[PDB]
């Protein structure tokens, strides 16, 4: 095309992305000064103004990059996402949820999305949790069972830490971090319940013994296809 | 014969499971829900129905599945524990035992044995267990010898952590866990015998050396496997 | 010879071994039963006659197996070990040092030297130690240094964790350990000297980064060893 | 030259290596006693003496081996150390800064520059830090994000905690430490802010998955490179 094409250079330039990654740590430098009451006091509407800047000069990339990618820019997750933490810094501030104020700093992000050393390494972060989401399920359904039983068995004389199966969720995620779990949990409760040593001694055995298996796994097993990813080239060459 | 394969054909069919595994996600919903006293306060007697149902639709598939599978039924870990989950849940709610009642919710660990996606991996965590018996014995024995010397040497003045052979035992696994190991035990310890340092922090250092190496076993240990398994392949081909 | 050999054959034969064993965790149901003074205060002097008989015979053991293994028996560890934990429990229990009556248990310890299947375990456990020994300095030496620091540092305001080098090795270790590291220790400490934390949150980084890099070494370099052991047997063939 | 290698022969002696270890190690055990004050009533100016002296056997040391080395010497790290620890030791007493005083013992890690056994060690320690300074990035832009967004959320009512980016920084650090995450922050701020839970949970979530895979890739990355330097060395073979 012609208006296009000339838009294309433009975005897909390493002076627009290099503008881009400026702006993020320019705004970055900007919210942390944000906190300092002092400085809003002082150069306060000078970091409004600017911030308002970027919001907009964000959304013109993100106007221009969806005419250059087309439908690729909405199957693309680094775009979608810079898409969302735009979005929603664009929700104004008037509204009786305050805390969209605060995930304007999700813009930070953009500084992973716009620097490709970042995005590879969230990538391969990321990429180990496919294999996990089944032992994630069973973690989850395991969790869901206790919170179960423990908010039926302690619930009642212990309702700030299981009496309900939210919070029971919450207290057994602590027992899982081990986070003051005998002194704090375990221990008031054996002073009615003498027998809940029963009931989480095993469950952080099952717990930790997973947690465990899950990383010996994600080493063991990624490991075997480097040795026969070897196991081939070596039949390779005999041939 | 006849009567016994016209039940074969059904308790061995895609629907039948799937009409279990149904049945369980279904029963999972209703034990939450069943936490809630606003709930049981209004959908109450629904769901005490609808668990009595389940249990017998549950009996039912266990009569069935032992009609069919005869002695393997008996000899099959999940077939084992689906019989045991259901036979608890069958002895009444009348007793001086409500914790049988709690018990009911094991009956969803089902979801586990009846999708063959969490067995794999239920399988693949408890397969660690069989070589890890000979550590876990050693470990288990030196609890059991310092357990005694804890309570020998300090269950007198602290009769709460350490006045029993069973306390020492739990005190050693917060101890195991670290938690509150120095603020919470070792330092009280230590206000009153001040060597109390000399027990804990070499049972410390051998309790963690050998959880460390005994992950440690685990992953170099399962890949000299592989790294024979390969090993063999190779020299399959040069000859 | 003629009682020589005559002894050789009942030390090295199996039902030696095998009455050792016995008497092992016969005692070592003794010591856990002595622990309960409802017990003692029954079944009180049964347990001295047989505890007193058990270190005779032991004694017994370890003179037969001298006169057996001569030069050899002094220089086996498990033999060693089996004669100090008995040497141990033959002082006799009147002294200004009622600790040697505790110390008695490590003669159930003896079930590890007695039992093969232990042996081997702990000869693998300690196997890695060898290697560690080079990185355990370097990080007794950074405690030894921090542990000055620390003490000159803190220990003037607060002397119960830092006023000794001693207590600053305890507390640091308990640092090492995260145990309470912040909200037990440095929060405190930066409530007088509020920079506390540029000392304590590196020596957290060092600490933790040296005990991951230990394991990490401990995992690749022993599997550069079956990597070489295989690239050794593959070009074996092709030769 | 003359001069020069006279001084070459001595700076690269054994004799002058092995007289610095001894140097350092004596002046080891004279930072230790300088704690203990009883000491230092008796025994006193007999150390700050002995202090002295080493300080400017080490400058006449630095300064000798910057006369052999010329530019390597300012090039070498452990020199460089050298060089700095020392400099650090020759600030005088006198100032309004008496941590200078305390920066002395850091001197003691000369036994390390001086030692190759322990460099060799401390190179491989730091040998793994390169690859990780991009996943170190990652996670302090990460503690950067939540740390303003912490401090706008909780710091109003949780100033301690809260208050200031700093401090946020310090407790979320206390939160990836596991250190008191729950019953002395989160279940505390949860008294006021409900859903602070939605902001820790997650955040220990991502901090812990990326610590996991850190470590696992310095263990599986690092042996595929063993297993293609293998993968080389067989293929070499059949060619
Ligand atoms: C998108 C990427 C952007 C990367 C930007 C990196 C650099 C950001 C720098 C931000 C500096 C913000 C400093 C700040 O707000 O300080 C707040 C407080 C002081 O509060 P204040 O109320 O001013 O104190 C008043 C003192 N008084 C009473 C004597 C008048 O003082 C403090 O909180 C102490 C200073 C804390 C600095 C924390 C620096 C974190 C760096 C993270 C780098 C990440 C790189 C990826
Ligand atoms: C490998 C490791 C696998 C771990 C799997 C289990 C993770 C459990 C995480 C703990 C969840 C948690 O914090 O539970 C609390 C929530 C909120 O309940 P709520 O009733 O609001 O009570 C909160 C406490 N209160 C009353 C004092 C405000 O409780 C709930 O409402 C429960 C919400 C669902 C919890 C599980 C969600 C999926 C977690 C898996 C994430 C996978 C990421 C890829
Ligand atoms: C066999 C597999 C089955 C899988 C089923 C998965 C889904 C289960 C959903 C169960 C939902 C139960 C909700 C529930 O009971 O909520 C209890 C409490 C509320 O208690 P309530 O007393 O009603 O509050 C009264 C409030 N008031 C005063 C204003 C009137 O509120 C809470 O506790 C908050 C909600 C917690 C939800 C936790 C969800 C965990 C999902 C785990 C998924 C595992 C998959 C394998
Ligand atoms: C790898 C890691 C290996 C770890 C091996 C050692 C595990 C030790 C676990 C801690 C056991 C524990 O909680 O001890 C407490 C129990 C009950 O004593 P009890 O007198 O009821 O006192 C409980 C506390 N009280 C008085 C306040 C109610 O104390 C007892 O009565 C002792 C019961 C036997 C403990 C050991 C049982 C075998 C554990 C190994 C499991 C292997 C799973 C495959
Ligand atoms: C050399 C290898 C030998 C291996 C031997 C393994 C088996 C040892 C069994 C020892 C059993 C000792 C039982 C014992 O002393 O119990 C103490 C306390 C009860 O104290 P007590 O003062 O009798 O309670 C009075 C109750 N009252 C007021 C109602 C009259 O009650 C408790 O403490 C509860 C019971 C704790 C049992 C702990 C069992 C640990 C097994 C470790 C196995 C290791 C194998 C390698
Ligand atoms: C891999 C991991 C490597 C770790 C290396 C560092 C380990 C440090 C362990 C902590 C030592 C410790 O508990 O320090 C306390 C002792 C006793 O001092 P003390 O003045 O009795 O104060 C004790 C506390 N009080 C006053 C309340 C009674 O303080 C001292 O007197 C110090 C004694 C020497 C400590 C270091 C000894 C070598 C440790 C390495 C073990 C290698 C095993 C193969
Ligand atoms: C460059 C490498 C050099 C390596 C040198 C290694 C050896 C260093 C030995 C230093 C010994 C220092 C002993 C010391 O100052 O003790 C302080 C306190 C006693 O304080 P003090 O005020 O004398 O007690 C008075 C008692 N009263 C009231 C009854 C009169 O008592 C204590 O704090 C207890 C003793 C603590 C000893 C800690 C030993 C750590 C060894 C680390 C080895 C690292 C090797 C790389
Ligand atoms: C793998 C693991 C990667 C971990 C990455 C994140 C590390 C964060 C470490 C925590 C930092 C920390 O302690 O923050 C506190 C400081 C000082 O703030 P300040 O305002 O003095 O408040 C201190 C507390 N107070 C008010 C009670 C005295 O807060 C600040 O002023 C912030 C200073 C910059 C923090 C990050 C610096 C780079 C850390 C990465 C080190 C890489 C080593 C190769
Ligand atoms: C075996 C266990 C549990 C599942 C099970 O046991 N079944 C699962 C959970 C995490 C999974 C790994 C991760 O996904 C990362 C990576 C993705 C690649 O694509 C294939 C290789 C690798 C190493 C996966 C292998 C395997 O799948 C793992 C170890
Ligand atoms: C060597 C140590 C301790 C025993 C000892 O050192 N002796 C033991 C304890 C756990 C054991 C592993 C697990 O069982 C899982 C797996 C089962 C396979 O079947 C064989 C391979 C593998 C990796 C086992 C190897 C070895 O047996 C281990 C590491
Ligand atoms: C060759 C087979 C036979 C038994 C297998 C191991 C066991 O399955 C236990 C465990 C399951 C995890 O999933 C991955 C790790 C581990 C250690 C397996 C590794 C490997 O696969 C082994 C050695
Ligand atoms: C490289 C590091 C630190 C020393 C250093 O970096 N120099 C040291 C500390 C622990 C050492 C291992 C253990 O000893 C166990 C084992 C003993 C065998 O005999 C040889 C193989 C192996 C795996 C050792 C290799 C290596 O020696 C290690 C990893
Ligand atoms: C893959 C991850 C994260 C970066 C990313 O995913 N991109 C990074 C972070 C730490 C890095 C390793 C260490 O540096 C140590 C060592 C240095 C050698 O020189 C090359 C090999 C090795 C094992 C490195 C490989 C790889 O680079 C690692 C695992
Ligand atoms: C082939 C060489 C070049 C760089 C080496 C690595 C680095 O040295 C860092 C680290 C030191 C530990 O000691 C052992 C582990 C690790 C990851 C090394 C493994 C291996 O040796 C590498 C990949």
């Amino acid at each position: 095309s012609h208006m296009y094409l000339r838009i294309t250079n433009i975005v897909e330039s390493s002076f627009f992305t290099k503008f881009i990654i400026y702006l993020i740590v320019l705004n970055g430098i900007t919210m942390g000064l944000e906190t300092s009451k002092t400085f809003m006091q002082s150069f306060g509407v000078y970091t409004t103004l600017f911030n308002q800047i970027v919001i907009t000069i964000f959304t013109i990339e993100i106007i221009l990059r969806i005419y250059v990618h087309r439908i690729s820019f909405f199957k693309d997750p680094w775009s979608l996402f810079d898409f969302f933490v735009v979005a929603i810094s664009l929700v104004p501030t008037s509204s009786g949820f305050e805390i969209l104020r605060v995930l304007r700093v999700l813009r930070l992000f953009r500084l992973v999305t716009a620097v490709p050393q970042m995005r590879k390494i969230v990538s391969a972060l990321i990429s180990t949790i496919p294999g996990m989401l089944s032992v994630i399920a069973l973690m989850t359904l395991f969790f869901y069972i206790f919170a179960i039983m423990a908010t039926q068995l302690f619930g009642e004389r212990f309702p700030e830490w299981f009496g309900t199966l939210g919070e029971s969720f919450y207290t057994l995620f602590q027992v899982m971090t081990l986070e003051s779990w005998s002194m704090g949990i375990v221990r008031p409760l054996m002073e009615v319940y003498p027998y809940a040593w029963v009931f989480f001694i095993p469950f952080i055995f099952v717990v930790t013994f997973v947690m465990i298996n899950l990383v010996v796994a994600i080493i063991v097993d990624a490991m075997a296809i480097l040795n026969q990813k070897e196991e081939q080239h070596i039949i390779d060459e005999v041939q």
